[PDB]
């Protein structure tokens, strides 16, 4: 279905527009186009450095009466340099001010790893490594919880958490709110079966990020495997008279995951939305699952030493 029910009673659109790497100068138009096309979910983050320009778009479409605020699902994310309890609210309000909203539909802990607070998104020490902060997930969660009580955000969740980190929150003594969502990298080369099964079992909705394999991530190398150019996936696409992107978007949807493909390109924003009028076969789904290779595009490998580095566990 086009929306999934969250554990807070809200309906989250299963298709949203990603905005990482969307430059300030193109993201306003992208969001306006997406909304015109019918997207009702935008995935944002402070660290994407474009929330102002996302805000401008939403304001215009509200003013044009193309959409109402309550038909939109806006997500943002608390960056790693703000995990200190006392900094969480300020970060949230700064995001709200930039987006020009009164509330977020969903606010996530962007990554489990706290970094040193300050002006830099990735504060480096003299060795050129990221500097951790003395912060922990449960205290950051407590501060996220307070945002709900204040009505700044309708829902809270986590992103890039492994199952033990999730369990830690679920088992917190005095827990006020379970995570609504865990947003994780997910595509045919990283199919995430075990963490998906775990989260779904707990009533936590999974959002699949980098569904097209993030070919525009700054660090892509030419030898890196490429989902959009995989001939196996094109053949499945051709069979439905759809594009490879459309298949890659449809795939998570049929696993009951939310998916958030990024484009600044109007024609592709439009293409990516045309995923409600076809269906992958159960054989197609099996096949796409068989392509897993535990290939991960977002992993900041030098953070392996951080106590909260998520990707040591099997899931
Ligand atoms: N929670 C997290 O830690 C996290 C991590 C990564 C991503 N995310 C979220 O997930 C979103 C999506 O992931 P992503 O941005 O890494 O990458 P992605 O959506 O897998 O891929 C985006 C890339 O695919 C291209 N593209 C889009 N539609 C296409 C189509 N129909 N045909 C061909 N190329 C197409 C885009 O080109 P153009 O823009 O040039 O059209 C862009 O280079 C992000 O933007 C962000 O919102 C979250
Ligand atoms: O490490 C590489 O060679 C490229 C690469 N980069 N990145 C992004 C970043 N990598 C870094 C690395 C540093 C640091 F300076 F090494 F600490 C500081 C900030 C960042 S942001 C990944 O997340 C990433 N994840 C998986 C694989 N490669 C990468
Ligand atoms: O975080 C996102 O939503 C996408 C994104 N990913 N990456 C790769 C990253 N990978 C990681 C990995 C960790 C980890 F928790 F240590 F594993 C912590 C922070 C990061 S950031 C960037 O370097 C990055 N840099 C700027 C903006 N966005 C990103």
């Amino acid at each position: 279905a086009s929306r999934l029910l969250l554990n807070n009673g809200a309906k989250m659109p299963i298709l949203g527009l990603g905005t990482w790497k969307s430059p300030p100068g193109q993201v306003t138009e992208a969001v306006k186009v997406a909304i015109d096309v019918g997207y009702r979910h935008i995935d944002c983050a402070h660290v994407y450095q474009n929330e102002n320009e996302v805000g401008v778009a939403i304001q215009e479409k509200l003013r044009e009466q193309v959409v109402k605020r309550e038909e939109l699902f806006i997500v943002s994310k608390l960056w790693c340099t703000y995990h200190e309890k006392g900094l969480v609210k300020g970060a949230c309000q700064k995001t709200l001010s930039d987006l020009k909203l009164d509330y977020l539909d969903l606010y996530l802990i962007h990554w489990p790893t706290g970094f040193k607070p300050g002006k830099e998104f990735f504060p480096l020490d003299e060795s050129g490594n990221v500097v951790p902060s003395d912060t922990n997930i449960l205290d950051t969660w407590a501060a996220m919880e307070e945002l709900v009580d204040e009505g700044l955000v309708k829902a809270i969740g986590i992103s890039n958490f492994n199952h033990l980190q999730v369990e830690m929150i679920l088992n917190k003594p005095g827990l006020k709110y379970k995570p609504a969502v865990n947003q994780i990298e997910c595509h045919p080369y990283l199919t995430q079966e075990k963490l998906i099964q775990y989260c779904q079992s707990k009533g936590i909705v999974v959002t699949a990020y980098s569904p097209l394999g993030s070919p525009d991530r700054p660090w892509a190398k030419p030898e890196d495997p490429s989902l959009l150019e995989d001939p196996r996936i094109k053949a499945i696409a051709a069979k439905h008279n759809k594009t490879t992107a459309q298949v890659l978007i449809r795939f998570p949807m049929q696993r009951n995951l939310v998916v958030i493909p990024k484009s600044v390109t109007p024609e592709r924003i439009a293409e990516n939305f045309k995923v409600f009028d076809f269906e992958l076969s159960s054989q197609d789904m099996t096949t796409l699952l068989s392509y897993n290779r535990n290939w991960r595009v977002c992993a900041l490998l030098s953070c392996t030493s951080h106590k909260d580095y998520p990707f040591h566990e099997e899931f």
